[PDB]
């Protein structure tokens, strides 16, 4: 897609406003609004000039530089508004500013041509959410609480009205056997509906394998993969869709880890493949499920630097609650191709070449995908480079497998001890490694720490 | 004191009910009531049966032996009682059952003295508790909260009117300079004044040095030190008399380490000394700080051991919001004798051999003060027996310094690795260890960890 | 009073617990309890320990040494309770610590004698509070508010019900012609006689010239003068007595300077005098108003130092809304006999040397006696030690008159500027007085210039 | 003056707006304590025979000595400039002592806390201009921006220096009042500059300070604030 497209676009679609987005260090999109009459080609060319306290979030002027491909029409918008992501540039140098999650996944792009490993990165992402009608909390001296509700929801089969006084009508409760059953059970049939609509609406791609998903509240709609960067553009767009699609309808949407306990919690299954000149690199027949040498080692670049890697993949004090020492959690630093609790998981593609890849199933939706795919990335290529051995696969259902790391805390440290991996190339800088090591300390890690979890009283009140 | 002495005391006061107590694992005892008519010589001789599944606490027949130092008359219960403690004894060989905390305070005690080292250890205790007037919490599958209340909290100011309909008469805020107002700041005068008259008459020791202190909702009562066993006897039964004076007066205590956050939380702060034929150990004009060889050593088994020790001296999942990085908090591994930050202070006593002592300042009040005293008693041993060398002290106010883990998990895993000390002279054993590890991860640290903080709320819904 | 006097009280009294009191900074009164069988000549002579960080309101071991003149029953504990108050020394060298009020007042009383200027200075206080039946307030981002409120104010006239829901009586407005009406319109009769009736037995001596006045919900009832200790003592027992008598009879009581807004403030009008040989030095038949070349002199010290003065004889910035540039403010900083506006009035006593004096009318109830009875007998000593001339007298009712300071940002500054005066003898030190400007300006002066007034919304939410 | 009544257009616009949509909107400098304040950024440059007058390739920042002396005359005058700039109590909420505040009197390119900034504009002789950070729209943009255009031809005419910018983020840097009543004192001690032409008269700047002092300043004043009551109800 060409600046020529987009201006078409914007006067095709009579575009009244376009929406300047960036994206900021934890992961939520930024913007600001110009007319549409001043978006022409010397925003291309020149690029934007904003306030540069406003677009690095503490408290200098910045350039924005629009990426054409990120161009699409916001469904939500009374006023007919264009959307565009941008990349921040310093504005005498215009050298790409180095803590843009934007920038820092350009760089790791480029970084892969130039060491002619493969030319084109190819991430899948498949994104689970929750659908509530209400959530409130707080956080006071003497006391705290949270609740999350929904209509529908299963805790929710004793009550005498529902919240607007209408009358429970019951269909409410999980059963064993079955996960998505049909309406009435499943209650946000249409809601989903319009979700999936407005996604096809909005340029993503449905094709054979992409499917619309629903369990009681629970819900994910996955779609065609994309080169790096574009596959985190598609993220944000995807939460962003999702989020408002709900917000329209009376409802509100959370990608957090873990917002039920003693439910599923919501994560992000990641697949990867490499390609060079057109064609795949992951396959081998002769190989263990298909893969590759260059594949093994991507598979031992990613096992060998998983406790830091999940500072970027599950960057939340709540990942922790999903990744759970216990359970079905993928926790076990191993790959396998039927075991539904390693890390990395090698899906069933047959001897089709072109469909051989691998998918990290540790990731959720909590924090910055732009950051998520290009740390994945470089601990991939670091296990190319210094050719990583996996440790033996594990096809079978003790001590001897090791884990992810268990807190955010743990998680940062591994990071502060073994970020070398992520500044080959310049991607991320170790500038930035240790902003992201205080940000998460002083504001994510900290601040938990030291506030008295509810349970703590049910525990030890009475002590 | 003698049983005769004990037999006095029922027939003087005309005991209608005995009251046999004895101390469970996490540190609450526990009791059964027989009638007065029924405590005869033969309970000192032969003990009282009583079913072993029972006084164990898990799904086998013990035998309780009495201890006539701990008799007391209840001051609360309507019927005339009189309460006393008990080991717990195999019913077949006599045998002190190896997992009840009072044989493990007697076992340290006999071990001391089997030593040569010294034959009494003394320990004195200052614990602080929080007065409330209630609380309330539950943790269910789609929300949470906990919330304590008192009439005169700081946080409320603002109160129309109280929660019996009467109205705010203000004096609630705790003003900068000053911890200790008097009336009418001070909204708990009368209530602290019947916990100290009933510890008078429960045989408690008042003399130089000893006060009654309140702060807010916050109160400390100290008292006379005693030897090991008796002094967590003594401990055991001033957290029973702060509770029940609090609860007849339609109050309600809490011992945990940290119920209120932006708020002091609630330390024991332990003082310690040697003593052999009558005499002091701890003393020597010619040491710093007047700290003998013994003395010193004693507190190099405690820096030594910390990491390992606040397993019991901090053993809950909320000792570690009091234990916090970054404040005036008890979590450095040196001793001092100015700086209250210190895990070991050493209180300045003159040149009075007698008063010469340590305290080990990190502690609180959230477990078992039988397993406490005796793990303390444990390291300083190890360090006297391994002649450790204690860090130089610090008397002024960076990374230099070692720090006590920040989290219970931590601790458990130090104390798992370092246990060597306590099993020597078998005061504690391998099988006991274990178990309390066990418990600690599974019913305290796992159910913790896998239920969402609503904190996480406020910084991750949105995500 | 001498300490077996004391012993005397405590015994006939049968005392249960010793209060032992000590003063904080701002003035607020500061207490721990032991029980009466610990209160021995030990007490006198070796004194108490207590926690140094506790004695100091901020975060070693200080010493507290009992002052056998301030020994009273108190009257409102249920547990028979002796009140003393204390100095604080340093354990080590036994020196009076330099920042407890009370060492200050006793090192302005020595020093004093030390100049031989005179041997006593006599204080004499008049303090005016309110009684309120209720009191709330609160201060959030978004919102503030106070509210005092009383069932007989005048601005309850239109109240359908009470509070309690009782009927309206009327007997609310205050006329015209007279501030003190009989009953009904006085509705406070019974509970300021239980305040006058607490003060006689508590040792305060009423007699010729002494009244229980009131006036709406505001009251005073002053006493005899005393030396200058010893009167501080007198005012915070005054006090304490006060408020507590309120409490005790539902009520609540401030010495705030200005609670209610178009209604009298709260002053503290301070007689003085200096003594020498049991004979008065005020006196001259000669001199304007009766007053010596010494008296004079004194005056010529208030009125140059008033400016830095009222840091601490009206340390609040509720102060300056009693101290208005346009009323009957005790702003102008003359001297008078008939202008009920000046700083300092000569009252008239006629030609009995005893009783000549001048009375300090700026002050209010807000702070610390101590500090401000000690910082006027300093600035009176400077004015005597330099001969400072006082501008000419003003006994009639433009812009040649100097006014006091009207903020306390400005009294604090001019404080700064000129505390040569305080340390004389060293009775104030730099420190403390560093320590006093610090603490007023981030604790008290900035924390409210941050905070928008309600009244900033009337004016200006629409510009 | 069109610059002004575009102000008094944006202002009544935007309050209308919300209140047809059932909301209300405030241009108060600080509503809300902890959170940000409200203020208004004032770009100015002087023109003649439709070419500009503020650029000079030489010059630090790309000023022209007329520019300088321009800086000059608000930095000089800035104590005084406040009492139309910042003319409201609320006004002294935003500009406080000890934050990111505008208040103090240097001017600069970088430094985000300066009264005076130059925004980057490269070397287009056009797009030269000075930003007045410290106002904020509590007042009148009529008297505002005519009473900034006094004080930077005061500086013009008296060839006012100003202090050496400063790029870098102690107690050597000057700082504007922190109360309205310092500013009306100010302005009663020094409005010279306001009277030059007859732009603003004398009587005008008594009648100020007189509304100020006796509506605004006295009535604030006189009236406890509920964090007294927070600190002192119980002293
Ligand atoms: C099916 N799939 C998914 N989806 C699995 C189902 O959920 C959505 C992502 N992600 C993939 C793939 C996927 O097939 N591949 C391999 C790949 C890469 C490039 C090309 Cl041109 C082709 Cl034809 C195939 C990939 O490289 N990635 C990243
Ligand atoms: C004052 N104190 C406290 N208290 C300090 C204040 O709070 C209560 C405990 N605990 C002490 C001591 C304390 O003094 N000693 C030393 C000690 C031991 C035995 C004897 Cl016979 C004597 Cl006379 C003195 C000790 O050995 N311990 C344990
Ligand atoms: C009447 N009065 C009051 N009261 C005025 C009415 O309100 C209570 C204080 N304060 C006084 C006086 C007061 O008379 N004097 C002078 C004074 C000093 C010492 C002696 Cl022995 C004598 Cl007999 C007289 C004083 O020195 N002071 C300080
Ligand atoms: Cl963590
Ligand atoms: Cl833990
Ligand atoms: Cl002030
Ligand atoms: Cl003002």
């Amino acid at each position: 897609k060409t600046p020529d497209d987009v201006f078409k676009l914007a006067k095709d679609e009579k575009v009244e406003y376009v929406d300047v987005r960036f994206c900021d260090l934890p992961g939520i999109m930024q913007h600001f609004t110009i007319p549409a009459s001043a978006f022409d080609k010397s925003v291309f060319d020149d690029g934007l000039a904003f306030d540069g306290s406003s677009i690095r979030g503490f408290q200098s002027d910045m350039l924005l530089l629009p990426d054409p491909e990120t161009a699409r029409i916001d469904p939500f918008r009374a006023a007919k508004t264009l959307n565009i992501n941008f990349f921040v540039h310093d504005p005498f140098t215009l050298e790409p500013y180095s803590r843009d999650p934007r920038n820092i996944a350009r760089k790791a792009e480029n970084y892969l041509i130039s060491t002619g490993i493969a030319d084109t990165a190819y991430f899948g992402a498949e994104a689970e959410f929750y659908i509530f009608d209400s959530v409130s909390f707080d956080s006071r001296a003497n006391g705290s609480f949270y609740e999350v509700d929904a209509i529908s929801g299963w805790w929710n089969t004793g009550a005498a009205t529902e919240a607007d006084g209408s009358p429970n009508r019951g269909y409410k409760v999980r059963h064993k056997g079955g996960y998505f059953p049909v309406a009435p059970n499943d209650q946000y049939v249409d809601l989903r509906d319009k979700m999936l609509t407005n996604l096809i609406n909005s340029g993503f791609i449905l094709e054979k394998g992409h499917h619309e998903v629903g369990s009681g509240g629970q819900a994910e709609i996955n779609y065609q993969f994309n080169s790096l960067l574009h596959a985190a553009d598609d993220m944000q767009l995807y939460k962003y869709i999702i989020k408002n699609t709900a917000w329209q309808n009376g409802k509100t949407v959370t990608f957090m880890p873990k917002p039920l306990f003693g439910d599923n919690g919501s994560g992000m299954h990641c697949h990867q493949s490499l390609w060079k000149d057109g064609a795949p690199l992951m396959y081998d027949e002769t190989g263990y499920a298909g893969l590759s040498d260059t594949a093994r080692h991507y598979i031992g670049g990613l096992l060998h630097h998983a406790p830091s890697l999940l500072a970027f993949t599950n960057p939340t004090v709540n990942s922790y609650k999903r990744l759970v020492p216990g359970y079905e959690a993928p926790i076990n630093l191993v790959y396998s191709q039927r075991n539904r609790s390693a890390c990395v998981r090698i899906p069933i593609t047959g001897s089709n070449p072109k469909a051989k890849r691998l998918e990290f199933r540790s990731p959720d939706s909590s924090g910055n995908p732009y950051l998520a795919f290009s740390a994945m990335l470089m601990a991939g290529l670091d296990g190319i480079k210094n050719k990583i051995e996996p440790q033996a696969p594990v096809d079978k259902d003790a001590a001897s497998i090791p884990q992810t790391p268990t807190q955010l805390s743990d998680v940062i440290d591994r990071l502060e001890a073994d970020h070398e991996y992520l500044t080959e190339g310049g991607v991320f800088t170790n500038d930035l490694i240790e902003t992201w090591i205080s940000f998460k300390r002083e504001n994510e890690i900290e601040p938990v720490n030291i506030r008295p979890h509810p349970y703590e009283f049910a525990l030890y009140y009475d002590v």
